[PDB]
């Protein structure tokens, strides 16, 4: 009712609406939905930095531990004093609703 599970098996919460925080900014200074939390991702392999879409950031695949589908990444911060120090990109389109 909150909850955002995987698209492709429906098995899985994903995340839920209370999670969703925003990074982009509101003034003169989509798509991915970023949450603080999320479930039942396994990450895959180790963190890149490249074409990284949240400076700062590194990337790890992250998929539904049930199904495979690759439903977004976990970014994990490069330098101590960024906030959050971890978050999920998730595509909106591999969740349901
Ligand atoms: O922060 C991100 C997450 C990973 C994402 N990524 C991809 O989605 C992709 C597809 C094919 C080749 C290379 C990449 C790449 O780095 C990307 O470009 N930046
Ligand atoms: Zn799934």
């Amino acid at each position: 009712p909150t909850s955002l599970c995987c698209k492709q098996c429906q098995e899985t919460e994903i995340t839920t609406k209370n999670e969703i925080f925003s990074l982009s900014l509101c003034g003169p200074m989509h798509e991915t939905l970023t949450v603080y939390k999320a479930s039942n991702l396994n990450l895959i392999g180790r963190p890149s930095t490249v074409h990284s879409w949240f400076p700062g950031y590194a990337w790890t695949i992250a998929q539904c531990k049930i199904c495979a589908s690759h439903i977004g990444w976990k970014f994990t911060a490069t330098k101590k004093d960024m906030s959050p120090q971890k978050f999920w990109g998730l595509t909106r389109s591999a969740l349901l609703p």
